[PDB]
DNA sequence: TTCCTAAATCAGAGATAACC
DNA sequence: AAGGTTATCTCTGATTTAGG
């Protein structure tokens, strides 16, 4: 009633309790698949918080470079330096990787 | 407590324009 | 000189947060 774990994956919390075969507790989702797959619902842990992991090193999408002064994004969503970003919605052509150039400008 | 609000802060898209 | 790449500037929007 509140000291039950799910015995496949040992989940403490779910909308709806459910029973095995054997009489034993599976949360929702172990429970529904199991009946669904006729296998024991894997385990996957959760993916990237997309921050205290993602920014964990950005380079462009397109030339690669870890430095710019300002991240865009291309169409597929992803970041992309300054220089290749802005290349792109002028030409609508990606930015030939034979225009990187050495270190960065400055201007004023 | 929890909710809601405010306002900073953050993130980028555009604009502007400096330098080769 | 004029052009073209792309640093910066300007904001609009989305997040993040301290309070009440
Ligand atoms: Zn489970
Ligand atoms: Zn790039």
């Amino acid at each position: 009633h509140m000291g039950r774990e799910c015995v496949n994956c040992g989940a403490t919390s779910t909308p709806l309790w459910r029973r095995d075969g054997t009489g034993h507790y599976l949360c929702n989702a172990c429970g529904l698949y199991h009946k669904m797959n006729g296998q024991n619902r894997p385990l996957i842990k959760p993916k990237r918080r997309l921050s205290a992991a993602r920014r964990a090193g950005t380079s462009c999408a397109n030339c690669q470079t870890t430095t710019t002064t300002l991240w865009r994004r291309n169409a597929n969503g992803d970041p992309v330096c300054n220089a290749c970003g802005l290349y792109y919605k002028l030409h609508n052509i990606n930015r030939p990787l034979t225009m990187k150039k050495e270190g960065i400008q400055t201007r004023n």
